[PDB]
């Protein structure tokens, strides 16, 4: 359904471009030295990704730089494909680069329909890591829970003649994640519950993420229009978003732990 499904790609602002699917955020950042790719999409897809960005008159060939928000199959799939091909470098948060490297979902190894092609990690990024391709710097926040390594990306973009700042927020969603009994990993819950409250302190202009829903992405589109407000600017969203996600983390985490009482 909509993880594989088409949606036409397009300059979201200034130098930060759209190019995933319907279901599936990606992203071209032009530089003055070449392409940074933000993550890829399914396995299968990673034809359709490519066909977006020659769609908008970006090569391929000009990635130099892939980074990602977290290591799972949906936004890691076209990894080692894309870098083969390009021979760019791939920058990931450190915790992260066990899984990407394994190709493999953390605390359930063995399920290889969660599987992806494995591929080696260049630059293994902590908080505060910068990350520079000719004119443009992002800058890496560990924002772990969703994955142990996920990593919200921080870039500064002009709207007019004014900074707007940019966060490419990793995801904090319980998704397949075991919080309690056998959790994905130790100290996960920990994790997001300081991750919901860095990211409800951080001074953004403008949210994204690996899925479009992160975001209500469409919704934006559909009211660009030129010289009207670029409608991706919306400075409270992250606080709103991440106060969702806390409190549906609470209900997941109540349901889980209800769960073990074994019945
Ligand atoms: N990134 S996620 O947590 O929304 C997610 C990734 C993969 C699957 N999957 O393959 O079923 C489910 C959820
Ligand atoms: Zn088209
Ligand atoms: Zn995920
Ligand atoms: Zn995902
Ligand atoms: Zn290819
Ligand atoms: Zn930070
Ligand atoms: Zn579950």
């Amino acid at each position: 359904k909509k993880w594989t499904a088409p949606f036409e790609p397009f300059q979201l602002i200034d130098n930060i471009y759209y190019v995933g699917t319907d279901g599936i955020a990606v992203y071209v950042i032009k530089t003055s030295q070449g392409l940074i790719l933000m993550d890829t999409a399914m396995p299968q897809s990673t034809g359709m990704i490519k066909d977006n960005i020659a769609k908008l008159g970006f090569k391929v060939a000009d990635i130099k730089l892939i980074l990602n928000t977290h290591a799972h199959l949906d936004h890691t799939g076209g990894f080692a494909e894309i870098k083969k091909e390009t021979g760019a470098q791939l920058v990931a948060g450190e915790r992260d680069k066990p899984l990407l490297e394994g190709g493999y979902y953390p605390g359930d190894e063995k399920n290889e329909d969660l599987a992806f092609p494995a591929v080696k990690v260049d630059r293994a990024v902590k908080e505060g890591d910068r990350v520079t391709l000719g004119d443009t710097t992002l800058t890496a926040h560990a924002t772990p829970g969703h994955s142990p390594g996920c990593t919200s990306w921080e870039m500064t973009v002009k709207d007019g003649k004014e900074d707007r700042e940019v966060l490419f927020f990793c995801s904090g969603t319980v998704a397949l994640n075991r919080l309690v009994g056998q959790p994905t990993y130790a100290g996960i819950v920990d994790d997001y519950r300081a991750t919901f409250a860095k990211a409800k302190a951080m001074k953004i202009d403008v949210l994204l993420g690996p899925h479009p829903e992160v975001y209500g992405m469409q919704a934006k589109r559909a009211e660009m229009k030129d010289g009207a407000p670029n409608p991706f600017i919306k400075p409270g969203e992250l606080v709103t978003y991440a106060t969702s996600l806390s409190e549906d983390f609470d209900k997941q985490l109540a349901k889980q732990t209800a769960a073990l009482e074994k019945k």
